[PDB]
């Protein structure tokens, strides 16, 4: 079309005005150096501009830039028609898609359905590699495989997907070579896959714990690949001594189960499938025992007490056979609740007329008098919340009321002076009966007239467990998560947890009872006249123990005086997610809180403190550190280079100790100031150490989102900013010391090598490889093809290098070419990768579909072996040319793609990956270096070709058919091997050789009287020297 034309005339005139001003910028390789209006073919302008007339056969004919420029006189490769070539080929592929990049991203893909259809109308120019992308809904885009597509982009899915998922699809179209190229299509409706067959995941357990001795509760929630909806689940105890197994059937809206009626400390086995209607899924399993065995001490050792209530009385009563009656304290008005303490041993009383009275005892006798505690409610009171019923929390010191306002029913919570009133919960019409508190778990339990029901202490989680028409006492066991409940109508005896899916009946002994208590599995029953201890299936006629009453004929109330009614301790503990980072003096360790039940709320007991172990493992000496009150420790004075082994547990209030965790294996850096350079994405500097403290901030600002930076001597560096641009930066004195004026556009990566002292770059844009003096800013064209990372070895001079899809090696002939790595560019991509010069390895990252691999080769030309590394399975990747190697750890280090972390894998110990934090002052980072501390060696000598000398150019005397041009042979500082660059300009025609030997052997010559000119390139693997040019008949 028309629109086709100016972008074509747009690029070939761009493409013919930028061989006009770079005609003097490149050094080529024969040492050409024509003036500004030669028109000859030896020079920059008409290679060039044969370069920009044919960029669009390429495209049309298909063939390469590198087939197109194929010329008989510059053999094998003609840089400036091929650069030009590619260059003008990536301006037309960015001018084609900032052309069609509204209508890509604004124009919507269907579904339509036999194989999945994808109808995608677009209407693309006649001016002209399209995949076909998934995504999982509820991750990473994943590359589809298996499509047959029509030309109108009707595209039919071929690729067998996985049932009953969601799948979102979208078009990525891929201009060029070019990453930043590819448009990506909108997003797609989440299509339902219709299901089939067995379930392929497992189901996953939260939580799987014993709660006593007789009970085992499991949590869990689905896997993600379910293949239908659930029809129910398959749950199957089995003993590891026994050959009882019981298998359960739950439905598909439970997520909870409790197995009830086992045997005390037996360590059981749990299989967990789904189930929907093609089968049955895989089977998880989790390992867990229940408790020991609760000591049913006889009816003659029993050293407890009960406190029974009536409502004018307060009786103690001892459990010993010889039981001694006290009254604690009598009121001439009824009472309607009270509250008690273990170790404070207090004993507030609640009346009927709503005055709370507050209570000292030891042993049945009252040591204090009761003294009138009145509730200063405040601003939280809206006038006459005359009090009803009465609890107690042990661990906050916080006494839980519930009021009467004659208008509506509220719980507070108050101080044990009655100076704190917090309103928790709404409010509710129904009365409460008896109020309970788990101070332990942060629960407070109570119930009325119709149900029984759940808050937590700042009412944030409100949940009723239970429906059941006119309920007696319950008590709470806070160890092991089980309410039990009397039903006095009803004649039997229930066994509610926590979350009110699991509830038992138990057979009550027959007499009303309105108070029980639990002492073991007997279970304390009072009457008018006796208190009885019965083991729950013998009869009121014949119990284990009895004690006389004398004074008092109602008894609504029986508390059992334990320390165990009112716990401290959680009784488990056990620390999760360990981790460390180390520097070379110090560590920096980090792990979580134990983990909370789901019996335990946002309120509970959480005041673990830690005892971390620190293991010598070659002196097998371990000192242990105690009273760590936070989940992080900071180590220091440690030794340098030294392995230690790390396990860390949990001390309870109690001071009793926990299970230690499974050991982590770290090492320290060796000793020395080893700077860790940061640079963050506004462009600032720091500098801090291995553990990332000790900041310094620089004086440099760079430019947005720079890369690591390549120095070249002290003063200056080379940096490659991130949309493309590579820099130049003087960090000593600003106004000198760079050769180049502007920053240079499409440029992929930059290393330095030392001994040449030339620097590399990767031309993006001419697909080449730049080579450049620092002192001077004369530039030399490399044949170095689709490179996007390099590295050069010093010691022999080659140039390792990294397309996207593999990994090679460039020497000085091509026999020395060797090709470490290939990858499909479906499969993944190169991300960085690392040559090591002093124990001959290769390191490289592969960004891969939804994973990120590092991989290991040695540097032989014939390849022993190639280790894959490490793997991490996650959407979290790497930032591309940021791998480097901590030669003094042993370990390699690259920068995630957020900016805010850091991964380090030891050489030594893979599976351990440590995680370094981004510090504050940088903390969106694009470029992690760790420092050289022995400064750059300057250029060598001894790898720069002599030049050849103007008078030792002649001729050997032979025929016209042959003849031999010889030299003197140019040599270096090192005797390494010197190759020749040679041009022959006779006539009109060109020829060019390149030599191994200080001869050439020259044939094709026309005839006799013949003007022949000799240019003489010298070069090294390093460095290329100067050019000698004479004059010489033949
Ligand atoms: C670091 O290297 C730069 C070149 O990359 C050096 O600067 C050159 O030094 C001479 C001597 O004064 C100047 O006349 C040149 O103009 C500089 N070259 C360029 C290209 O600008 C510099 O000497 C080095 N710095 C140190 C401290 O060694
Ligand atoms: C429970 O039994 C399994 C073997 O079936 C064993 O691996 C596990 O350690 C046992 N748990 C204990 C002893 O706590
Ligand atoms: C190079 O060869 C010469 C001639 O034998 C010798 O003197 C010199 O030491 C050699 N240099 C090196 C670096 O090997």
């Amino acid at each position: 079309g028309v629109d086709e034309r100016m972008v074509l005339e747009r690029v070939t005139r761009d493409c013919v005005q930028r061989c006009i001003v770079e005609e003097d910028l490149f050094l080529d390789e024969f040492g050409i150096q024509c003036e500004k209006a030669d028109n000859g073919e030896k020079c920059y302008k008409t290679r060039c501009t044969k370069g920009c007339a044919q960029w669009y056969r390429a495209l049309k004919e298909l063939e390469s830039c590198q087939e197109a420029c194929l010329s008989l006189q510059f053999y094998p490769y003609d840089m400036p028609c091929i650069g030009a070539c590619e260059m003008a080929q990536r301006d037309y592929w960015h001018l084609q898609r900032l052309a069609i990049s509204h209508l890509v991203e604004r124009t919507q893909p269907q579904l339509e359905r036999t194989p999945l259809t994808i109808r995608w109308a677009m209407h693309f120019p006649e001016h002209y590699p399209f995949n076909i992308q998934y995504q999982f809904v509820d991750s990473a885009w994943f590359n589809l495989a298996d499509y047959d597509c029509d030309e109108y982009y009707v595209c039919e899915i071929l690729e067998a997907l996985i049932p009953y998922t969601q799948y979102r699809f979208r078009f990525e179209l891929p201009f060029g070579e070019n990453r930043d190229e590819v448009l990506y299509s909108p997003a797609t409706p989440a299509y339902q896959t219709p299901p089939e067959g067995a379930p392929i995941s497992a189901p996953v357990i939260e939580h799987l714990m014993g709660l006593d001795d007789s009970h085992l509760a499991v949590h869990w929630h689905p896997g993600r690949f379910t293949n239908g909806p659930i029809e129910g689940y398959r749950l199957r105890l089995s003993s590891s001594e026994g050959n009882a197994t019981s298998e359960q059937l739950v439905p598909a809206g439970r997520g909870s189960y409790i197995f009830s009626q086992l045997q005390a400390g037996t360590n059981y086995t749990l299989a967990l499938s789904m189930i929907n209607k093609q089968g049955e899924g895989p089977v998880a399993k989790g390992f867990v025992q229940t408790h020991s065995a609760r000591n049913e001490k006889p009816a003659k050792d029993l050293t407890e007490s009960v406190l029974l209530v009536g409502r004018r009385a307060v009786m103690w009563q001892s459990l010993e056979p010889a039981g001694e009656n006290s009254m604690i304290y009598q009121s001439q008005e009824e009472l309607a609740d009270i509250a008690w303490s273990k170790r404070e041993q207090q004993l507030w009383l609640l009346n009927v007329h709503g005055e709370l009275r507050s209570l000292k005892f030891e042993s049945g006798q009252m040591v204090s008098p009761a003294q009138q505690l009145k509730l200063d409610l405040g601003n939280i009171s809206s006038g006459r919340w005359v009090p009803r019923r009465l609890s107690f929390d042990w661990l906050h010191h916080r006494l839980y009321f519930a009021m009467e306002s004659p208008e509506s029913f509220q719980i507070i919570s108050t101080d044990l002076l009655g100076e704190s009133a917090q309103k928790v919960g709404e409010s509710f019409d129904l009365p409460v009966e008896q109020l309970e508190v788990d101070a332990l778990n942060g629960w407070i339990f109570w119930r009325n007239e119709e149900s029984l029901w759940r808050q937590d202490l700042h009412g944030r989680m409100i949940h009723r467990l239970l429906r059941i028409r006119q309920p007696g006492w319950f008590l709470v066991q806070p160890q092991h998560f089980i309410i039990h409940l009397m039903l006095p109508q009803e004649g039997k005896f229930l066994e509610i947890s926590y979350d009110g899916g699991f509830k038992h009946p138990l057979p009550l002994p027959p007499p009303h009872w309105q108070s029980f208590a639990l002492l073991g599995r007997s279970l304390l029953l009072p009457d008018s006249g006796q208190l009885i201890l019965v083991e729950q299936q013998g009869q009121a006629a014949s119990p284990s123990a009895s004690w006389p009453l004398k004074n008092l004929p109602d008894c609504w109330a029986v508390i059992l005086l334990v320390p165990e009614s009112q716990p401290l301790t959680s009784a488990g503990g056990k620390p999760h997610s360990l981790k460390a980072l180390l520097g070379a003096q110090a560590a920096k360790i980090s792990w979580k809180e134990p983990e909370r039940n789901p019996y335990q709320s946002a309120d509970a007991a959480r005041s673990w403190s830690y005892e971390l172990e620190v293991l010598d493992v070659a002196s097998q000496s371990a000192f242990s550190i105690r009273n760590i009150r936070g989940p992080i420790f900071g180590l220091q004075r440690l030794q340098p280079d030294n392995l230690y082994q790390l396990r860390v547990r949990a001390i309870n209030v109690d001071g009793e100790p926990g299970e230690w965790t499974e050991p982590l294996a770290a090492r320290t850096w060796p000793l020395g100031p080893h700077r860790l350079r940061w640079a963050s994405r506004q462009g600032s500097v720091i500098h801090t150490n291995e553990l990332g403290e000790g900041l310094e901030v620089q004086q440099e600002q760079l430019e947005r989102l720079p890369g690591p930076m390549t120095m070249v001597n002290e003063s200056v560096g080379y940096y490659v900013t991130g949309d493309g641009l590579l820099h130049c930066i003087n960090l000593v004195h600003s106004q000198w010391g760079c050769p180049i004026s502007e920053p240079l556009q499409h440029v992929g990566s930059v290393t330095y090598d030392w001994r040449g002292g030339r620097v590399y770059w990767t031309d993006l844009a001419r697909n080449c490889v730049v080579r450049m003096d620092p002192w001077s800013g004369s530039r030399e064209l490399l044949p170095v093809f689709e490179a996007n990372f390099l590295a050069l070895d010093p010691r022999q001079g080659h140039l390792y290098y990294a397309t996207s899809s593999q990994l090679s090696r460039h020497g000085s002939t091509p026999d020395e070419a060797v090709t470490y790595y290939r990858v499909n560019g479906l499969e993944g991509s190169i991300a960085s990768f690392v040559l090591d010069t002093q124990q001959d390895q290769l390191f490289w990252l592969v960004k891969g579909s939804g994973a990120l691999r590092l991989y290991r080769a040695p540097l032989t030309a014939g390849g022993d072996s190639l280790q894959m590394i490490q793997q991490i399975k996650g959407v979290f990747q790497a930032v591309p040319d940021s791998l480097q190697l901590l030669r003094p750890l042993g370990a390699l280090l690259w920068l995630e793609r957020s900016g805010r972390r850091a991964r380090l894998v030891r050489l030594a110990a893979p599976l351990d990956v440590m995680e370094l934090p981004t510090p504050d002052q940088a903390s969106p980072a694009s470029a992690l270096q760790l420092l050289d501390p022995q400064p750059l060696p300057p250029r060598d000598e001894g790898v720069i070709p002599m030049t050849v000398l103007p008078d030792s150019v002649r001729l050997d005397d032979g025929h016209w058919d042959d003849f031999h041009v010889r030299w003197q042979p140019s040599t270096s500082g090192g005797n390494h091997s010197v190759s020749y660059r040679l041009l022959l300009e006779f006539g009109q025609r060109l020829q060019t050789l390149d030599l191994s030997t200080p001869f050439a052997r020259l044939t094709q010559l026309p005839q006799a009287q013949l003007q022949l000119k000799i240019s003489i390139t010298p070069r090294t693997a390093w460095r290329s020297g100067d050019t000698t040019r004479v004059q010489l008949t033949t």
